[PDB]
């Protein structure tokens, strides 16, 4: 059922924000601060920024109708990272590590 799916999505998000994954999850906790970092073209390349704090809000306020909507936002956050950055950048490697955690937990959802 849809409500059961979202309860499991809450657990996945809790796992992505947990201390065990912090070494690679931290660049995704908050929006990219393009202005402070001097990434002048970030909002030109990334039309729909996404981060775990936004996913946390949409989950708390029940803005996701189903698990697929939650998965779309999480994957959009990783896709933005792959889209913007060169493949050798440390953040791209951190995103792949966190995405392996998300994809595993999302696939194992009962
Ligand atoms: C081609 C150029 N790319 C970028 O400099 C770039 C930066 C980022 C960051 C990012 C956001 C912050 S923050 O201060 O905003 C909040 C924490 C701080 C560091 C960040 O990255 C770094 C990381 C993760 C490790 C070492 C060095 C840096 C600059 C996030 N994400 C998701 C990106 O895609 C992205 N790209």
């Amino acid at each position: 059922s849809h409500m059961e799916q979202l309860k499991h999505c809450n657990g996945i998000l809790k796992e992505l924000l947990s201390k065990k994954h912090a070494a690679y999850a931290w660049p995704f906790y908050k929006p990219v601060d393009a202005s402070a970092l001097g990434l002048h073209d970030y909002h030109d390349i990334i039309k729909h920024p996404m981060d775990l704090s936004t996913v946390k809000r949409k989950m708390e306020n029940r803005d996701y109708r189903d698990a697929q909507e939650f998965a779309a936002d999480v994957r959009l956050m990783f896709s933005n990272c792959y889209k913007y950055n060169p493949p050798d950048h440390d953040v791209v490697a951190m995103a792949r590590k966190l995405q392996d955690v998300f994809e595993f937990r999302y696939a194992k959802m009962p």
